């Protein structure tokens, strides 16, 4: 049944690198509603995330509404770890799309996002200091999808394999056994901060949802209403 | 053990750290309650119990090695951010041998259907039980539990402190103490006969659960805020989460 545990660690990494979504650009010309492009891009990236999740090993090995459950719980976490990953080499800026940067002051047009924005910046600055590698990133993102909504046994055996994968990357990188388990802990503790930002962004969008401007996507509303 | 430059946490061995975190444990509190529940009755007990555990949590954090090396403001900030995470990890630990029920206090043990007495607590109650069931399937030990609770205290609010060189030293201190607790967790797993692959998987499984504890803390923080209108100390912690 479960052919996701027979993967090579090299295969495990190679699958996640090519399953990555395409690159998305903001189709705007700067001059308005800064709350229009983020929600539009978040709307656009949710479609490929649904396509991306199908290519995550072990994801299609379970029930359709279990797949929806994991996606609806982690959809904002996945967008955030991806955003934090892209903004690493851009200190003080959050590359939503290569056409959009928005540093804190420029990003602060919107009320209530002053703190979430600087939580994403510090998370990006945290990945920068650790020099997070892309192969490590795709492993953490898959962990986010599988772990955010489990509370089953099959999901854990894939997660246990991603841990061995992450460890396999660090040992290949020359890190000692102590440096390996220390770096494993540092990365997974960041996921707790990503979850914290995910719950804050859900409440921020909700209060702004029950307002006239500016229209949210049906998919964005659908994924948000899954959190009640 | 003086400065962040030569903190006690980094001069202790693995088992001396376990001995420090096990002895730092706060006393087990009992509920000032006479056992028939009402909606305001069970609300009054849990918020009275949470406030009395908050007072002893403040003194507990000062006995976690390396915590008193931070500034007094940064000490309060870590407590303000993780106070509910700390209350909930203790509850799910106390409830491992009480399946389907949550042991808030040795005289205050609640089941799933009792948790409907407080409207909107149902969703939080099942998550707490599913996590206590989670720790039950892993047979989490007390030595590992006190490590995870100290990881929560130090890590939850670490990235929410001035852009100064002194602020960075506060950040680097927490990370070095956290690396110290990581080696302690690994040392406990190596003692129990677990292989290095097992030593990395279980450490990963434990820390991923902390992400669920953070989730339940944000759900319990919002519901508690919608349920207000609670001691001033409990409100002080809640207003710190906006
Ligand atoms: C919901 C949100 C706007 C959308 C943001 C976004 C968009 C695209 C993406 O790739 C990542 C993210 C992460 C943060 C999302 C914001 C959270 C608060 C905003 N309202
Ligand atoms: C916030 C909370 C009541 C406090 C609970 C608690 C108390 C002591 C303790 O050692 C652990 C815990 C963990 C769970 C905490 C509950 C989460 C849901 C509750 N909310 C609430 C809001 C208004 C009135 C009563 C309870």
């Amino acid at each position: 049944n479960s052919l996701a545990l027979s993967l090579t660690a090299d295969q495990m990494v190679s699958a996640l690198l090519d399953a990555e979504p395409p690159i998305l650009y903001s189709e705007y010309d700067p001059t308005a509603s800064m709350m229009g492009l983020l929600t539009n891009l978040a709307d656009r990236e949710l479609v490929h995330m649904i396509n991306w999740a199908k290519r995550v090993p072990g994801f299609v090995d379970l029930t359709l509404h279990d797949q929806v459950h994991l996606l609806e719980c982690a959809w904002l976490e996945i967008l955030m770890i991806g955003l934090v990953w892209r903004s690493m080499e851009h200190p003080g800026k959050l590359l939503f799309a290569p056409n959009l940067l928005l540093d804190r002051n420029q990003g602060k047009c919107v009320e209530g996002m002053v703190e979430i924005f600087d939580m994403l910046l510090a998370t990006s600055s945290r990945f920068r200091m650790m020099n997070l590698q892309g192969e490590e990133f795709v492993c953490l993102k898959s962990i986010i999808l599988l772990n955010s909504g489990v509370y089953k046994d099959h999901i854990h055996r894939v997660l246990d394999k991603i841990t061995d994968t992450l460890i396999h990357l660090m040992a290949k990188a020359g890190l000692t056994l102590q440096q390996q388990h220390q770096r494993l802990a540092q990365l997974l503790l960041i996921l707790s901060h990503i979850r914290h930002m995910s719950n804050k962004g859900m409440e921020h969008l909700y209060s702004m949802k029950c307002k006239n401007v500016v229209p949210l996507s049906d998919l964005l509303l659908e994924m948000l209403d899954a959190h009640r």
